[PDB]
């Protein structure tokens, strides 16, 4: 398994909320 | 398994809510 | 597992709210 | 007079070439 | 006169030339 | 005359060439 996430010029701005993450990687992801 | 996300100029704003992930990548994933 | 996970010219402003991660990785990940 | 160039989001590759300006503003311009 | 230019999240990349300028402004310009 | 030039998250790679100015600003400017 090989994961390249890569991000380049990004502009946020109000982001007033829960944000959990830009980028997300794992073996195993769950939510409930 | 390989993955590639890439990302090049973005612009988010007024995401009020609840943003979990902006690139995502796993083996496994489930939501309930 | 290989996880290569770069970010390059990022603008976050006016993030009020409960920020967790911008990159995230791990074996193993689960929100309830 | 009044001038408000905001760009966001951006992605420019392989411009080879003469590349004068991305965003411009005066009073006066001219070319020839 | 008044200018306002701003730029946010940006990926510029082989821009083999003769790049001048990204952001310009002046009174004046002109260009033989 | 008011001049406001902003940038934020810039990613620049691979410009071999004559980059001669990111960001400019002046009363009068000419090229020839």
């Amino acid at each position: 398994l090989i994961v390249t996430q890569t991000m380049k010029g990004l502009d946020i701005q109000k982001v007033a909320g829960t944000w959990y993450s830009l980028a997300m990687a794992a073996s195993d992801i769950s939510l409930l």
